């Protein structure tokens, strides 16, 4: 079969806030007793980089191995679009496997965020749905989240970006909560973190 | 070797009588030496005798695509029946078998609202007008939009999301010329979805 490879990203969230770490990965797996051995060169730009922290390989249930090697970006590299490829050598491979990943090009867009209160109708279930229209956004890269009284919830889905005719993004997130509270009146906050926004956040609330 | 891929038909063919409902197995990586493909196809066992197959097709990376299409029976398909693509190739190490069916599980039927443009589109060129899908089950589902019977293709539609009550939303955006929205024209979001009447409903909203 031979070793593969595959390359992650860091989550938008932490590379959007300064007090996170955000990190490149490189998984290898389907690495063979035979030839267990494998090295990792990193490289930003084309330039290489030292400071990429790897694991010791480990064990899979079906018995090959599996390394992963952890670069941390600057928050400021990944933002500005830098490019880090991942280079796996092992002597089971005719030639070294190469990855390289980056954000998303493109002119970024400040997003437009608005909440809705539930349908009218849903106004006598067990349940309402609180919803949050991000549009407008580029890139793609977003987090959003729902918090009440500094308390991050967490009955939401929250539909893929989608590609506007416009080249711009939008999305929609669904937030579904006890028909008490809605009335009961405690306020509700929608959360989205974009590089295009100020301090890359912005909230919106609303409540009964 | 090639790879195999089996793909339903669209829901809105399956759903309309005068549409046909097709399933589609396509080849990858077809080489030139056994360029020779055969396949069968079965209905929940019963062989069946109509599957057609594509004029072949090459992409530059060496290879072929090679593509069978059988039409369905829509009741057939809604009732879940499973369908089977049954690939043979003198390059294979084994003949290879796919099958497809409709989602398990109690059809549920969509609720649509549609939404007026926001607060601040209003003072723009152009307004979005928004059409709310929610509670659907299973995901297959065709969303259009249209004014005074023309359809409209200036809209994007979200795919279905798997809400936490096993059922499906979705919303779709329509953007219009502020001044057709102005003058009062009406639009109207039509759904298609198994669990509707006539499989079909439409809402409508206008200045
Ligand atoms: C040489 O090149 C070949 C061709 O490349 C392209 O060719 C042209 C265009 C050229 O310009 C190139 O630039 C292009 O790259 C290579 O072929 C490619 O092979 C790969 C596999 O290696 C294919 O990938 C698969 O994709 C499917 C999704 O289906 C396709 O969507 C893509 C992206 O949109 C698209 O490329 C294809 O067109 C397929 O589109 C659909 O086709 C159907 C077929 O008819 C259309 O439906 C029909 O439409 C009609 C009218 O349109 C009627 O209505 C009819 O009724 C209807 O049926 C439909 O319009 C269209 N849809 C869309 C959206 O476009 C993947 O799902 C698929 O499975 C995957 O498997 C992976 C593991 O193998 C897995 O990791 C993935 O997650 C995924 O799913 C998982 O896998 C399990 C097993 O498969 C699943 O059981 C399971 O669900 C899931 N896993 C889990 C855990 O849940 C697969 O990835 C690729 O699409 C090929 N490209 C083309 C154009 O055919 C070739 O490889 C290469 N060779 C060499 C040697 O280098
Ligand atoms: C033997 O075992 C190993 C290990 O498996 C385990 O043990 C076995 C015994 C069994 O028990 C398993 O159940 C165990 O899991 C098997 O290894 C597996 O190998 C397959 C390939 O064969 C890999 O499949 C790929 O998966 C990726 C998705 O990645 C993740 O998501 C899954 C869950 O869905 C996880 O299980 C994975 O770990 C991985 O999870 C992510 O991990 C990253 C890295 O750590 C995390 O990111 C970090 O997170 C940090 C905090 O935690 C911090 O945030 C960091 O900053 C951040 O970097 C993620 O958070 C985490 N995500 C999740 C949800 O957990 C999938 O992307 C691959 O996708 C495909 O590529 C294939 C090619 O195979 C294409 O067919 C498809 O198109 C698809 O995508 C395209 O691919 C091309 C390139 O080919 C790509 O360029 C395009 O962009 C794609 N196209 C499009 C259109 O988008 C592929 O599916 C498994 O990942 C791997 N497992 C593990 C655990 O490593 C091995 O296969 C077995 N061997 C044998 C012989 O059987």
């Amino acid at each position: 079969g031979g070793p593969s490879v595959f390359l992650f990203p860091p989550k938008p969230k932490d590379t959007l806030m300064i007090s996170r770490t955000p990190e490149v990965t490189c998984v290898v797996v389907d690495v063979s007793h035979e030839d267990p051995e494998v090295k990792f060169n990193w490289y930003v730009d084309g330039v290489e980089v030292h400071n990429a922290k790897t694991k010791p390989r480990e064990e899979q249930y079906n018995s090959t191995y599996r390394v992963v090697s952890v670069l941390t970006v600057l928050h400021q590299d990944w933002l500005n679009g830098k490019e880090y490829k991942c280079k796996v050598s092992n002597k089971a491979l005719p030639a070294p496997i190469e990855k390289t990943i980056s954000k998303a090009k493109g002119q970024p867009r400040e997003p437009q965020v608005y909440t809705l209160p539930p349908c009218r109708d849903e106004l006598t279930k067990n349940q309402v749905s609180l919803w949050c229209l991000v549009k407008g956004f580029y890139p793609s890269d977003i987090a959003v989240e729902w918090e009440s009284n500094g308390q991050p919830e967490n009955n939401y889905k929250t539909t893929p970006p989608v590609l506007d005719s416009d080249g711009s993004f939008f999305l929609y997130s669904k937030l579904t909560v006890d028909k008490s509270r809605w009335q009961q009146g405690n306020v509700f906050s929608c959360s989205v973190m974009h590089e295009a926004l100020h301090n890359h956040y912005t909230q919106k609330s609303l409540s009964l």
